C-alpha cells in the first residue's frame, strides 16, 4: 500500500450514480481534469520563470445536464469540503454578478461561471467527485475550475485558447477564493499529456512536452497530511517580496534579472529580498537543466537539481516547514532515490521523489518509520490533462 | 476573396445527414481531424530532422455507429475519391488480414483498420466529410487516417500514447497507400493546438508548443490546384538518397550529418545525392533559427528563411514545380510579404505566404494576377488538432 489512484472508468460510475439518486437520471455530460505535481521550479510561475509539472491519474469528474430554468444545482461527495455538500443559485446576469461566499468549496465554481467567457449559458445539475485530496498540494482547486471551465465548454463552447481558458481559471482563483496563485496548477491541469511533464515557459507560455515514462523510474509523492496556518498567509507576502525586488532592480519581472547580475547587486536589496531573489533567478536556471537532463534519460543530474531546489526553498525562500525537511532528508538516506524535495505552494503538503522502481517499497516503508507524522504515499505516473468523457 | 472554411457545427450536420440517407439511422459517434500547413522544415521528417506545422480549421469529419455483423461499411462525400465513394468489407481476423485493393481512398481507412491496436474491434458505419482539399499537400491522407483512429477509439479505447496513434497512421499509409511518409502529417493531426504551431523533433519525437498570438501576422496559404500524388512521384526516390547518403557517410540519418562534413564526403555520394542531403541538413539548420525567429518576434528573418527553403527545395531537393515557382516569385514581390515557399512534399499543391495581416486583400489580388493558372486561397489560424464529439 501505496494509496489506490482509481481510474477514469471507476470515477465516472462512481459520479454517474451519485447523480442518477441526486436528481433523479442519467447524466447527459461528463469531464475530467487532473491534479498536479511540479518536478522542479516552485515559487517561478508569478515570476514569469520556468515550471515542469505533471499531470497525475488522481483527478476531478463532473458530469451534468443542462436545466431549462437558469439554475444551477451542485452536489460534491468529497468530505474534506465545508458545509454543505449541496447548493443551488440562479446564474449570473449583466444585473446580478455571482459573489463569493458559503459554503467556500462553491467559490472555485461560481468563478468559473462568473467568467466564463462564451454565451448564452444554460443552468445545469452537476456532481462533483474527486481522487485528489482536498488541500493536499497536489492542485485539487485547478482539477476543480478546470473540470468546470471543461464541463461549461460542454453547455456554450468558447472560441479561445488553452492559455485563455487557464487564465480564466486563474482569475476565478484570484476573485472568488481570495488566492492570488500563477498559471502552473491550471495549465498544467489542461494541458498534460501521459508519460510527459510540462516544461511551461510562464512569460512565452511555451510548452515543452519531456518524456518521463522509463519503467526503471518512478516518481513517488509523499502527503506529509499536515497545512502549518502560513499558507493563507506568506504566499502573498513572498509574491509581493519578489515584485518590489524587481522594481529594485530595473526589471519588468526576475524572469529578466541574471543570477550573476544579481550576485554583483545586494546593496540595492534587503538582505532577506536578495535571497527571495537568488531562489527565484537559480530555480530558473535549475528548471532549463533538469527539463534537458530528465530529456537525456540523467536522473541523477535532475536528482541533485531537485535537492539544490529543496535547499534554496528551506534556506532562501522559508516555505519548507520541519515535517518537509523530515520527509526530505528521509527519503535521500534510499538508495535508489536520485532526489527529493518539497512540492507546491509547501509550508505543508506534498514532497516529490524521484528513485529507481525497484527502491518504491524500500522507498515508502523508511520514510513512514523516519516520519514523526502520518505519511499517505502515490506511487504516480505522467497523465493526460482535461477530457471530455462522451456518455 | 479567402474561400471559407466551414465550422464543425456544419461539417458534423453535412455528416449526420449523409449517414441518415446511407444507413437510415442517427450515427452515435463522431470525431474531427484536421489538416496542416507546414511553416519550415520539409523532406526533414523521414530524415529525423525538425518540422513547424501547424493544424488548420480544414478538416476531416467522421460519424459512425458499431455494427452487429463485424462488417465495415464506408461512404465519402469527396469529390476527388476514386469511384466507388461507397465500399463493404469484412473486418480483419486473425485467419486473414486486410489487403490494400480499390477504391485507392479506402486503403487509408483499412490500413488503420489494421494496425488499430486494441482488441475486439466491432463492425461499423461510417461517413467521412472534409474541407481539405485532396492531392493538395495539407495532408488529407492523415486527416483521414488520424480521423478513422481517433473514431476507432471510440469503439475500443487504445491505451498507448499521442506518439503510437500516430505510428499506426503513420504504417497505414507505408503499407496500404505504398507511400513512405514521416511522422508529421499524424502528428500535427493528433497534436495541434488552436493559436500555437508545433516544433517536433522526429528524432527524439519532442515537441514544443509556439504561441502564433499575434493579430497582426498572418499566414496565407495558397493552392495552385496542381495535384500531387504523392506515392507515384519522386517521393520515394528523394527518400531513398537520402538514405543512401546516411549510409554511404555511416550515419544513422541525415540529422547526424553537419553541412561541412557532407562538403568534405563529396567523393562518397553521387552529385543528385550530395544536392539531396545538403537540401536536408541545410533545412534542418533553417528550422531551428526559424523557431528562434518567430520566438523573438522576428517574421522577417523567419520570412527570409522561408525564401532559403523554397529555393532549396527547387534547386537542390527538385520537389517544386513551374507554378508553385511563379505563385512563391508574385507573392514575394507584395509589400508585407515576409517571406513565402511550397509547403508539404511538392510537385503541386501549396504555398505558405507569411505577412503582415492588413496585406491579405493585396497579397490575394496580385499573387492572382501574376498567377497562369487559378489560385485558391485560405486565409489560416493555427488549429486544435483530432477531438471527439459527443452526439
Ligand atoms: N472535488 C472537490 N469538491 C469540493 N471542493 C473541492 C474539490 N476540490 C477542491 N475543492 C476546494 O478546493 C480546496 C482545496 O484547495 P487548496 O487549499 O488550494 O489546496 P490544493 O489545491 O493543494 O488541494 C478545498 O478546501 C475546497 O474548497
Ligand atoms: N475525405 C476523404 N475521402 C476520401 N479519400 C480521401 C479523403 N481525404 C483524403 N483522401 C485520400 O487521400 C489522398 C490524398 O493523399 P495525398 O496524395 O498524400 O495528398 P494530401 O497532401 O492531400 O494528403 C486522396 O487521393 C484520397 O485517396
Ligand atoms: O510553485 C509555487 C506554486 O504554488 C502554488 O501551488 C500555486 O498554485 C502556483 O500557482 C505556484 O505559484
Ligand atoms: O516535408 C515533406 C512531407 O511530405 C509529405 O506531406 C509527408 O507526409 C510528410 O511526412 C513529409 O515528408
Ligand atoms: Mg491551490
Ligand atoms: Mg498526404
Ligand atoms: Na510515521
Ligand atoms: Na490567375
Amino acid at each position: 500500500a501505496a494509496l489506490r489512484q482509481p481510474q477514469v472508468a471507476e470515477l465516472l460510475a462512481e459520479a454517474r450514480r451519485a447523480f442518477r439518486e441526486e436528481f433523479g437520471a442519467e447524466p447527459e455530460l461528463a469531464v475530467s481534469a487532473p491534479g498536479r505535481v511540479n518536478l522542479i521550479g516552485e515559487h517561478t510561475d508569478y515570476n514569469q520563470g520556468l515550471v515542469l509539472p505533471m499531470a497525475l491519474e488522481l483527478m476531478t469528474v463532473l458530469v451534468g445536464s443542462p436545466r431549462k430554468d437558469g439554475l444551477v444545482s451542485l452536489l460534491t461527495t468529497s468530505e474534506g469540503a465545508d458545509e454543505p455538500q449541496r447548493l443551488q443559485f440562479p446564474l449570473p446576469t449583466a444585473q446580478r454578478s455571482l459573489e463569493p461566499g458559503t459554503p467556500r468549496w462553491a467559490n472555485y465554481v461560481k468563478g468559473v461561471i462568473q467568467y466564463y467567457p462564451a454565451a448564452p449559458l444554460p443552468g445545469f445539475s452537476a456532481v462533483v467527485v474527486s481522487s485528489v485530496p482536498l488541500g493536499g498540494g497536489l492542485s485539487s482547486s485547478a482539477s476543480l475550475e478546470v473540470a468546470t471551465y471543461t464541463f461549461l465548454q460542454q453547455l456554450c463552447p468558447d472560441s479561445g485558447t488553452i492559455a485563455a481558458r487557464a487564465q480564466v481559471c486563474q482569475q476565478a482563483e484570484h476573485s472568488f477564493a481570495g488566492m492570488p496563485c500563477g498559471i502552473m496548477d491550471q495549465f498544467i491541469s489542461l494541458m498534460g499529456q501521459k508519460g510527459h511533464a510540462l516544461l511551461i515557459d510562464c512569460r512565452s507560455l511555451e510548452t515543452s512536452l519531456v518524456p518521463l515514462s522509463d519503467p526503471k523510474l518512478a516518481v513517488l509523492i509523499t502527503n506529509s497530511n499536515v497545512r502549518h496556518s502560513l499558507a493563507s498567509s506568506e504566499y502573498p507576502v513572498r509574491r509581493r517580496q519578489c515584485e518590489e525586488v524587481a522594481r529594485a532592480l530595473g526589471a519588468a519581472s526576475l524572469r529578466e534579472v541574471q543570477l550573476e547580475e544579481l550576485e554583483a547587486a545586494r546593496d540595492l536589496v534587503s538582505k532577506e529580498g536578495f535571497r527571495r531573489a537568488r531562489h527565484v533567478v537559480g530555480e530558473i536556471r535549475r528548471t532549463a537543466q533538469a527539463a534537458a537532463a530528465l530529456r537525456r534519460g540523467d536522473y541523477r543530474a535532475f536528482g541533485r537539481l531537485m535537492v539544490e531546489s529543496h535547499r534554496s526553498l528551506r534556506d532562501d525562500y522559508e516555505v519548507s516547514c520541519p515535517e518537509l525537511d523530515q520527509l526530505v532528508e528521509a527519503a535521500l538516506a534510499v538508495p535508489g532515490v536520485y532526489g527529493s524535495r518539497m512540492t507546491g505552494g509547501g509550508f505543508g503538503g506534498c514532497t516529490v521523489t524521484l528513485l529507481e522502481a525497484s527502491a518504491a517499497p524500500h522507498a515508502m516503508r523508511h520514510i513512514q518509520e523516519h516520519y514523526g507524522g502520518t505519511a499517505t504515499f502515490y506511487l504516480s505516473q505522467a497523465a493526460d490533462g482535461a477530457k471530455v468523457l462522451c456518455l
